[PDB]
């Protein structure tokens, strides 16, 4: 079947509403193709210093009579330093009506993160470790795998339309595909990792010049921007005129002249003759003040994040080990297919 869930464009992340427990407590959580674990803010948690982690709704295990506690510790750290510590449990999850009993989540009692995050990647990528690497629970069925297993979806798959940068809602469908919001054909691409949802990027065309790359990249719904290895990211910054700019001890960030030309487009060539074009406005991000960040940053891991993914329709399929892509089309229209 199809389960279209709405995606709220918060700015840096896209969240959906999820209700959890017997009394269906509504949390808004980030939808995350970069993580595989679903955790929510607990009512009685201390948010990290200077962070308002409870204004996207909270979770009270005591109010839900289906809530079972595993008694295993939970801990995760995100690429930007945010972490989240809490406890492993089980309970009812409802997503736009449909409901899965005994879905294992993490109840989090402290978090430098702004809201809960619904991670929906490969179960092999679950945070089941503590900071020493010593294991705290077996790899478990996450949401998507529990949907399929309770016969909610046919296959463990989903599509991802985040809409235009001006758009307020976009959409994710579980075990369904809109065939009206992409041109061309959907080009299936082999995932290059049994742990992360990565596909071979061959090269990137930037400001009319081609830059061979050849290595995998994560199609992450929950990264805001786009990251590359320093060396590569450096060659790219040059040609576009971005400056690397130390703002912390070991953290650097590319800034760019706020009035740089962005009439161009930036192209991403994948393996099967797939191609996704990104308009350059996606590479000036505004800082509240009078500075602008480059939408491309350096990092150990390549990530095509929100600023890339706006511009593609994507048919993730975790039982196939494929992610199909097609240049994005923006419309009110739609037409779904319960694959
Ligand atoms: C202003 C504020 C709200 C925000 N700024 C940002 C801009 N930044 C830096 C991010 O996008 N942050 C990304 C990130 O960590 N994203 C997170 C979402 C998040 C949301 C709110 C606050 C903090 C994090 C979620 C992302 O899918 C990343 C992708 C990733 C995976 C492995 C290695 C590196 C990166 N997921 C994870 O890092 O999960 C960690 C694990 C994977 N497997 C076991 S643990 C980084 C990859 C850059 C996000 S939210």
């Amino acid at each position: 079947d199809s389960i279209s869930l709405s995606l709220i464009n918060e700015g840096p992340s896209y969240a959906s509403k999820v209700s959890v427990g017997s009394n269906k407590q509504q949390q808004t959580v980030i939808i995350d193709t970069g993580s595989s674990d679903f955790w929510v803010v607990d009512s009685n948690a201390q948010c990290g210093k200077g962070v308002d982690c409870k204004s996207s709704g909270t979770f009270t295990p005591s109010s839900s009579s289906s809530y079972k506690n595993l008694g295993a510790a939970f801990t995760i750290r995100y690429g930007d330093g945010s972490t989240s510590q809490g406890t492993w449990g089980k309970d009812t999850v409802t997503i736009n009506g449909v409901s899965i009993t005994g879905q294992q989540i993490a109840d989090v009692t402290q978090t430098s993160v702004d809201q809960g995050i619904l991670g929906i990647g490969y179960t092999s990528n679950e945070a089941v470790y503590d900071t020493s690497g010593r294991q705290t629970t077996p790899n478990y069925d996450n949401v998507p795998v529990t949907l399929k297993k309770q016969g909610k979806i046919r296959t463990n798959a989903y599509s991802l339309y985040l809409n235009s940068p001006s758009a307020e809602t976009g959409t994710i469908i579980f075990g369904g595909v809109d065939n009206a919001k992409y041109s061309g054909k959907l080009v299936a691409e082999q995932v290059t990792s049994s742990q992360a949802l990565t596909i071979s990027l061959a090269s990137v065309n930037l400001k009319g010049s081609s830059f061979s790359f050849g290595d995998g990249a994560l199609l992450d719904s929950g990264t805001t921007l786009t990251y590359f290895p320093s060396d590569f990211a450096a060659q790219l910054a040059d040609k576009a005129g971005a400056r690397l700019v130390q703002v912390a001890r070991d953290q650097y960030l590319y800034f760019i002249d706020c009035n740089t030309d962005t009439s161009g487009t930036t192209v991403f060539n994948f393996g099967n003759g797939a191609k996704i074009t990104v308009p350059n406005t996606e590479y000036v991000y505004q800082n509240g003040d009078g500075t602008c960040l480059w939408g491309i940053q350096p990092s150990d891991d390549t990530i095509l994040g929100d600023n890339f993914l706006r511009h593609a329709y994507l048919l993730y399929n975790l039982d196939a080990n494929t992610i199909s892509i097609a240049q994005v089309k923006y419309t009110t229209d739609s037409s779904i297919s319960a694959v």
